[PDB]
């Protein structure tokens, strides 16, 4: 990364590692800071309860101009998580500016486990069930959590 | 009612010892079923920087049924009604009797980041959120500056 971007990423990761959001543990990668790994506890009162969900934030590309690219490394049944694990946070792409930190990105992803957005879903099956047959969506999400979480 | 008293106290302790980010609970001996709470407005939302007072009213069937929630701080939000009531459909969605006050508050904080415009209690805010987000945020931010 360019030196001036490295400085900002190092500040962002330090403050985030020192004070991580509730239920999130951050594991910075000394050799490569374009690659921030995170684990998110599946919130209680959701089908993901009890599971640990590994995820990765890619701080390369155009960050801070553009939001970082997020991937779940833990398999998950979620309307906003695609087949490659890619996370599409519609709120974040609309709301983003270069002043928003990584704390808000991670907080926004964790909160999306509680309030998934079925509209314009990446996993259409999960989105279709969430709206039309919530208990079926919960069952599948929970079974995937028991295997992968 | 004993199961209330002992559980109320048990929840407070868990929440005073390991408080959720930006959330504080204030128990009241005079009326334990009326729990005062403050939630900090999440960064990146029009509510950022505001301190949002609220209260949970625990029914005598708690935790078989979720508590009922009210914002005491005025807020512009699709799921908060004119009297400050928090839509019972958000708490009820996945409620089970093993859940407690922590999950109710986590869910409400998360709802400030991800409001739901459909079947909104504040139909004004729900509509603006979907069609003109810029005006939605601006209105929520202005009310936050006054009330938060």
């Amino acid at each position: 990364l360019p030196p001036h971007i490295i400085r900002l990423v190092y500040k962002e990761v330090t403050t985030l590692t020192a004070d991580p959001p509730d239920g999130i543990k951050v594991f910075p990668n000394e050799e490569d800071l374009t690659d921030l790994q995170v684990t998110i506890e599946g919130p209680e009162g959701t089908p993901y309860a009890g599971g640990l969900f590994r995820m990765k934030l890619l701080l390369g590309k155009d960050f801070p101009a553009s939001p970082p690219k997020g991937y779940f490394l833990t398999k998950i049944f979620h309307p906003n998580v695609g087949a490659n694990g890619e996370i599409c946070v519609n709120v974040l792409k609309r709301d983003w500016t270069a002043e928003l930190g990584i704390r808000h990105v991670l907080e926004t992803i964790k909160c999306l486990l509680i309030h998934p957005n079925p509209e314009s879903a990446l996993n259409e099956e999960a989105g279709r069930l969430l709206l039309e047959n919530y208990e079926e969506y919960a069952a599948r999400a929970r079974l995937l959590t028991e295997i992968h979480g």
